[PDB]
Order: C-alpha cells, then structure tokens, then sequence
C-alpha cells in the first residue's frame, strides 16, 4: 500500500470526490494524519454517537435514566426502524434506544433520543458545552442525510468529530460507567463491525459507527489498533462523488490498509 496520505489522495483521484480524514491517538489526542481536517462534511448517521454522548451526560447529571421506558406510536416512526418498529406496544428504554441507534442505525430510535436532549438545537448546545464549536445538527432523521452542495447544516469536520469522540470516551466529562457504555455500543455495531472484522488481520481491534448520504456521502468514525487495543481514533468522510457504494467502501478500506501497513508513525 502507499503511505496513508498518498492513499487518501489516490482515493480522491479515483472517486472524483472530497475525502476528509483524521488519525488521532485515543489516549493523548496526538494527530498523526490530517487531510482536509477543517473542511465540512455531512455527519449522516455518525451523529448517533454524539447523540448518545448527550444522553449519557444527562444520565450522569441525574436528569435521565437508561432504564426509563419511552412509549411511542406508529405515526412517529421514520424510514428504517428495524428495532423500534417491533416495540410499539411495549416501548423501549432510553438505553435500548441508544443501542438501536448506534448498533443498528435505527432512525426512529435516534429521533426519540433527539427529543430527550432538546432536538437538534439541544444537541448542538451540548456540543458547544463540551467545546466543539464547529459540529452542528439542524435536522431530524432522515432529512439530515441530504448532503446538498454548499450546505452547512448537519455537518462536522474530521478534526472536530475526532476531538469530540475523544472527549466523550476519555475526558471524564462522562462518568466512568457512561464512558464504558458509549464504547461498548460502538463495539457492538452490527452494520459494519462484523464486515470490518472479516477483512482485518488477526489482532486488530475495531469499534465504529458508519453513515451514508446523497451525492456519494459516506463516513466512518472508528477506534482501531493492534494488539486488541483501541489505540487510535480514525474519522473518514467522503462527499460529492458519483461512485457506487461498493467503490466508496473499497476506498475507505484501502485507506484502512495503508494505515495498518504503515502503523508506526
Ligand atoms: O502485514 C500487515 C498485514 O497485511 C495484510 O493485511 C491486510 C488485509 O488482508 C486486508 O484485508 C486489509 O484490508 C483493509 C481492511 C480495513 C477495513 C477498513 C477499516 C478502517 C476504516 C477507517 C476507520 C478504521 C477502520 O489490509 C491489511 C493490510 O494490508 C495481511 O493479510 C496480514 O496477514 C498482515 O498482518
Ligand atoms: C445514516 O448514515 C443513514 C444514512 N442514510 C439514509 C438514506 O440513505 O436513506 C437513511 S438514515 C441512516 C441509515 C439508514 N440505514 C442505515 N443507516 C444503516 O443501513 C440500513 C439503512
């Protein structure tokens, strides 16, 4: 494989799109690789990790319980509700909703959770309170995936998303049990976790959340490392490419291969 930066460039040339990426040490925040790291990209479903960070902050403050059952109605459901559509009668706990949102990308679950944290404006205010001055959520599922050219709504930057994830997972803004919970939900991702493990060498850790949107938008927020350890945060976003989903996936995998082959930098 080429060096990671060279492989990112090659992926732009091949996709005829913009790629944004950060590779960051989880423990220290050292940035090892930046590429378009201050440019804006649609978050798509990757926002669900930050959402459940906000939920966990309310639990730590005594303002929420993961056990609290939320009842909802069929009229409330949006497209792709694989878990939530099964619990119209019996409801779901706040923690079950976060599991569904992060591990299955259940969109109704995400919207029910958004309603608990004050909507998109509430989530954006949470971000500002933990010192993320860039990321913004403006819409609900599924309209937030629209990825219009030039539109700043529902965007992050690779650098801001990585810093925000590190804050949630490691900075003691969240309680110890809450940090462990957030991590475990990412470990349990069903959408891409197993697929990623199928192509990772033995010994590599993965935890992740993925997203997709219009005009080729694609993204992943991940924890990765050798020796079965979550050593680095890797954030990769793609936008404005006509490529097939399979080719976008293959280019992100190729960046992954470059990082693995050149890990000690
Ligand atoms: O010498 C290093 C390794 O080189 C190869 O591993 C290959 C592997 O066979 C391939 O499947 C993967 O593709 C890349 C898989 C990565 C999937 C994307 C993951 C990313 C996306 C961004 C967020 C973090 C995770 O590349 C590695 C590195 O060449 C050998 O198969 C393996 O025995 C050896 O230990
Ligand atoms: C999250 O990224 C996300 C993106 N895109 C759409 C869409 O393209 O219509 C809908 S919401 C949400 C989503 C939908 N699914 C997943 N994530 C996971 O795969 C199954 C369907």
């Amino acid at each position: 494989s080429p060096q990671p930066l060279e492989q990112i460039k090659l992926s732009e040339s091949q996709l005829s799109g913009r790629v944004g990426m950060i590779e960051m040490d989880l423990a220290s925040g050292r940035t090892l690789t930046a590429w378009r790291a201050d440019e804006r990209f649609p978050m798509m479903s990757t926002f669900k990790v930050v959402l459940c960070g906000a939920v966990l902050a309310r639990v730590d403050a005594g303002d929420e319980q993961l056990e609290r059952k939320i009842h909802y109605r069929q009229q409330d459901l949006v497209d792709y509700s694989p878990v939530s559509e099964k619990h119209l009668a019996d409801g779901m706990t706040v923690g079950e909703l976060c599991a569904a949102a992060i591990t299955m990308s259940d969109n109704s679950a995400a919207n029910l959770l958004l309603a608990t944290v004050g909507g998109p404006a509430g989530l954006t205010a949470f971000l500002r309170q933990i010192g993320d001055n860039v990321t913004r959520l403006d819409r609900w599922e599924t309209e937030l995936n629209e990825a219009l050219p030039g539109d700043a709504r529902d965007t992050t930057t690779p650098a801001s998303m990585a810093a925000t994830l590190r804050k949630l997972l490691t900075s003691q803004r969240l309680s110890a049990r809450s940090q462990r919970q957030l991590l475990q939900w990412m470990v349990d991702d069903r959408v891409a976790g197993p697929l990623i493990r199928s192509v990772l060498p033995a010994g590599w850790f993965i935890a992740d959340k993925t997203g997709a949107g219009e005009r080729g938008a694609r993204g992943i927020v991940a924890l990765l490392g050798p020796n079965n350890k979550a050593e680095r945060i890797v954030v990769i976003y793609l936008r404005d490419t006509p490529a097939s989903m399979a080719e976008r996936n293959q280019q992100i995998a190729g960046i992954g291969a470059a990082l693995i082959e050149h890990w000690q930098r």
